[PDB]
């Protein structure tokens, strides 16, 4: 454990020692901090984490191989195929997929280009899923995320990163309601626009083109449920 | 050799049978074509590519271990943190950044969290830059890619992609305009806009959490300088 994060300020841990730096500096006096844990300094509150890439920015998503990744809602299987390009046959993919259909689609689609021996699915909603398993990042597209994020919570490792992805602003907001109260600390979320351009003057294109397409991405990190008070 | 990349329609080859499928089908007559070669069908460029999960959308970037990176212009090493994470040990980054300082910066800002033995470092103007080795991918953030896309392109592995960010519209397109002469051919570029939201509700925050950031992001692809008409 390295980075203490939060929803606005990012600060360094040393385990050796339990110093806290966000700076100014504290001490922590001689239990062992895990990934997960909150410490509050003075009112605040910072989850212990590893770093991770999508933290470098502050303390100055990541996925890599050997990961266990949890995938609730599959799409076209389009990020399925960028996690296994990722893992490199190392680690696991779960796809949990409420619809039979989308999921076959998804996972045809994917065999055409990898091996997935390394992928497991469940054809259910995630409410009924049962896992045994404990996950390194989970990564939803689900129209109702608010309504499963105690049970998302209970199969994720502590430190570890939820990536929630919502069409509008105001499912996105509902998302962010539901966090404190399923063991998940909000790290940020972010309109993401994107359009194609510079497409050849003139010429005839598919209407997607010229939209502009829109997400709304959360990112909330797993507690361990302990806390500490400095 | 499986995909047919262009800047618009995207298509399947079959390298044991030749076969091109773009829907409707045909056939090349035995040589044994190679990634980056260019086949003209009707008078239509198709680029031949390895599969890369950014093409999966298109048929149905890409970094993974054991790729050979090449990077121009280092900013905050931010960019270069997401390539070692992705690397994990495996394949090699090389960094060329014309300011000293920036460099120094990026690299002991890095070196504070990965290991960085397989990262190899030139402070030179990529104008100067020599490199016996052929690049997997390049990724630049330099102010002006036009003047340097020959010198770019003859270090690029045939079939491999470049990526270059822009600030604004008016570079993006003069970028654009300079690949063709180059032995590159445009993929497609997207205007990128990120804007954090859900801020607690009348906090004091950074200026920047309520600006909205604007990336312009070109991806290309080497051609190996052969071409077949069918």
């Amino acid at each position: 454990p390295v980075i203490l994060v939060s929803e606005d300020e990012y600060g360094k841990f040393d385990e050796s020692t339990n110093s806290i730096l966000v700076g100014k500096m504290h001490h922590l006096g001689s239990r062992v901090i895990e990934p997960g844990d909150e410490l509050i300094v003075s009112g605040k509150s910072f989850i212990v984490s590893d770093f991770s890439p999508m933290y470098f920015g502050r303390v100055i998503c990541g996925l890599r191989p050997g990961m266990d990744i949890l995938e609730v809602g599959v799409g076209s299987g389009n990020m399925s195929s960028y996690i296994l390009y990722a893992l490199n046959g190392k680690g696991t993919l779960t796809v949990v997929e409420r619809d039979e259909d989308n999921l076959k689609k998804a996972m045809d689609n994917l065999s055409e280009f990898y091996d997935i021996g390394n992928v497991r699915t469940s054809r259910s909603d995630i409410a009924d899923f049962i896992s045994d398993q404990m996950y390194d990042a989970v990564i939803a597209d689900i129209p109702d995320p608010w309504n499963h994020v105690q049970k998302i919570a209970s199969m994720m490792k502590p430190g570890s990163v939820a990536t929630f992805y919502l069409p509008n602003f105001d499912q996105s907001e509902k998302t962010v309601l539901s966090l404190s109260a399923s063991g998940m600390h909000h790290l940020e979320t972010v309109e993401l626009m994107k359009r194609r351009i510079l497409v050849r003057e003139g010429a005839t294109r598919p209407a997607s083109d010229d939209l502009t397409h829109t997400a709304f991405i959360t990112f909330a990190i797993k507690k361990s449920g302990m806390v500490y008070r400095i």
